[PDB]
């Protein structure tokens, strides 16, 4: 009881969810004061690196992205790791669908990272992350990238990744010396 | 890669305005697919990573979140970097008012690591990302202030404690560039 539901209104149920909500949280002090908070909500979702041991390689993704399209990406293109939203399924189901579906490889193992928000100021969005590696044995709107690990981590630096989910992955990936 | 804009249909502007963006995108064979798609747009922001090679801490904030709450998040609180919406504002300037405001400590140089968009699915969000080391000299309620060393905070991705996506790429960043070895 030390926060309190007052009242979650509804300002938009098109898609996904725009709440308002009311609440009342206690203070270290003992007074009980009220906020009224914006939250959309688009659900949950997953995210996968796809790196090659052999040819010290990834495999991301390529996509028109309209939220960056109407602010400050020039193409609306955007380089990520492949990702999706669960929709029902468990994380590592959801992102075995979808490594399929968008790079086209069926991945074997997996390994999971963390589950992070990722704008919790406004968004409840969490995303479940994993890393596996592919094979060549394993391979219209999203366009399959592979390059060597090197050339994405500098793609950081230059600007041309510039994805919070994509980075850390690669971040990750770097520090695990997987690669080394 | 041609896209055209075919409407943008405003669904909420409360605080925060939330659209219906219809366009139109010709693809690799020619033909001209239309998608509809919802962009919630609340204003670009910047966090800062305040660390210490001195005594090989850093400097974090911990406060209720209704955005987690009714997402997993039991109490609601969060361990995060500091951060806040430009408005209006420029990167740099939003980031050393945020750093004062917050934790009470006046940086004076800082880094500036890169823009990231951290949920392109549905969100125009941008935010930029910088580092700066502070000093127990230029320090001048909802939200906690937490000075921990290093080490702990890196531990405490491990155990789930700080899941927070801005500060675990910031704590991953200072860990690679060796300012704490």
């Amino acid at each position: 009881q030390q926060i309190t539901l007052i009242k979650d209104k509804i300002l938009s149920d098109n898609y996904f969810t725009l709440h308002n909500i009311t609440y009342d949280l206690t203070r270290k002090d003992g007074e009980v004061i009220r906020h009224k908070r914006e939250v959309y909500d688009r659900g949950n979702g997953a995210t996968i690196l796809l790196y090659n041991t052999k040819k010290k390689t990834v495999v991301l993704i390529r996509q028109f992205r309209v939220a960056t399209w109407v602010n400050g990406n020039e193409s609306g293109q955007l380089i990520e790791s492949c990702a999706g939203l669960l929709d029902n399924d468990e994380p590592e189901v959801c992102i075995r669908k979808e490594a399929i579906e968008e790079t086209g490889y069926e991945v074997g193992e997996v390994r999971k990272l963390f589950e992070l928000y990722m704008s919790p100021g406004g968004v409840t969005e969490l995303i479940h992350f994993f890393i596996a590696e592919y094979s060549d044995n394993q391979r219209e709107d999203i366009e399959v990238l592979e390059l060597p690990f090197s050339q994405a981590l500098e793609m950081i630096k230059t600007g041309e990744i510039r994805d919070g989910k994509t980075v850390l992955l690669l971040n990750y990936l770097q520090t695990s010396h997987l690669m080394d």
